[PDB]
C-alpha cells in the first residue's frame, strides 16, 4: 500500500480541529492533527504495540493488510470554541460503515464512539462523510489539560500512555475493513501537526 487504507476502503481525510468563537466574524481553524490523502509504507510489528491497547483479537481475526499505525505530532498551540473531528472514506463498493473509536489511557478504554454512515455516489466513487463531529468533552479537557504542561517532554510523557484505536467495519457483513492505531507525540510550536503512517505486520 502507498497510504492509509485498503483498496476496498481508503481514507481520504481525517482531522481534529478547533474553531475559535470569532470564526463567525472571520473563519480560521486550528488543526490538532490532519491527514489528507486527496513509495510504499514502512512496517511495524503489531506485537510491539500490543500493550498500548482488542488489537491482538482484531489482528488474529484479520485481515492483516487492513491494519495501520499512525503516529501524530500534534499541534497544541492555539478558549470556548467549537471542537470537531472529521473523517472521510472512499470506496468502489456501496457499503454501510460502522466506525468505532476507542480512546484508551494507560491501556484502559476511557471513551468509545460508534458511528454509522451509508455510502454516497460521487463521480465514480462512493464517499462516506462523518464531518464536523463534536469532540468528546473528555478529549477537550484532556487537550486543554495537556496544553499548559510546562514542558514539551512532559507532554510527550503523558501522551506515551494515550492511544486511539479506529475500527471501521462493513455493518451489513460485520467484516473488518480498516483498522488504525494512533500513537501521540506533540509537535513543536514552529511545526504544524504531522503524521507518519506505518503498516502493521505479523
Ligand atoms: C470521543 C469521540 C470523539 O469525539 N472522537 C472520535 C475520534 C476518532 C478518532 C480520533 C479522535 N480524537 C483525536 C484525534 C487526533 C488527536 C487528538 C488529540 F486529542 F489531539 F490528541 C484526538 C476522536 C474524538
Amino acid at each position: 500500500a502507498r497510504g492509509l487504507g485498503t483498496a476496498r476502503l481508503q481514507l481520504v481525510e481525517f482531522s481534529a480541529f478547533v474553531e475559535p468563537p470569532d470564526a463567525v466574524d472571520s473563519y480560521q481553524r486550528h488543526l490538532f492533527v490532519h491527514i489528507s490523502q486527496h513509495p510504499p509504507l514502512e512496517s511495524v510489528d503489531v506485537r510491539q504495540i500490543y500493550d498500548k491497547f482488542g488489537l491482538r483479537e482484531l489482528y488474529d481475526r484479520g485481515p492483516p493488510h487492513a491494519f495501520f499505525l499512525v503516529k501524530f505530532w500534534a499541534d497544541l498551540n492555539w478558549s470556548g470554541g467549537f471542537y470537531g473531528v472529521s473523517s472521510q472514506y472512499e470506496s468502489l463498493e456501496h457499503m454501510t460503515l460502522t466506525c468505532s473509536s476507542k480512546v484508551c489511557s494507560f491501556g484502559k478504554q476511557v471513551v468509545e464512539k460508534v458511528e454509522t454512515e451509508r455510502a454516497q455516489l460521487e463521480d465514480g466513487r462512493f464517499v462516506y462523510r462523518l464531518l464536523r463531529s463534536p469532540m468528546c468533552e473528555y478529549l477537550v479537557n484532556f487537550l486543554h489539560k495537556l496544553r499548559q504542561l510546562p514542558e514539551r517532554y512532559m507532554m510527550n510523557s503523558v501522551l506515551e500512555n494515550f492511544t486511539i484505536l479506529q475500527v471501521v467495519t462493513n455493518r451489513d457483513t460485520q467484516e473488518l475493513l480498516l483498522c488504525t492505531a494512533y500513537v501521540f507525540e506533540v509537535s513543536t510550536s514552529e511545526r504544524g501537526a504531522q503524521h507518519h503512517i506505518y503498516r502493521l505486520v505479523r
